């Protein structure tokens, strides 16, 4: 929604779109994107870095790494 109520990370939409694609494609990573996304929705801190996602074991180091790499790519490319 266009309502900026609750600072939801750029990580939120990524975990949402990857899990959504994973539900349509049959990707097994759908489950790891879920437990990460649910953790973020119950966590009142806007994760700006994968360093901040690292403390959350629900994500895991692989998940935290992907998010931080994507955060880098997006700012560099404008979109994605």
């Amino acid at each position: 929604r266009p309502l900026p109520v609750c600072p939801n990370p750029l990580f939120v939409r990524w975990l949402t779109e990857w899990r959504d694609e994973a539900a349509s494609r049959g990707r097994h990573t759908r489950f790891v994107f879920q437990k990460a996304l649910r953790s973020l929705q119950r966590y009142p801190l806007p994760l700006r870095s994968g360093k901040e996602a690292k403390i959350l074991q629900h994500f895991g180091d692989r998940l935290c790494r992907m998010l931080d790499e994507k955060l880098k790519q997006h700012l560099a490319s404008g979109g994605d």
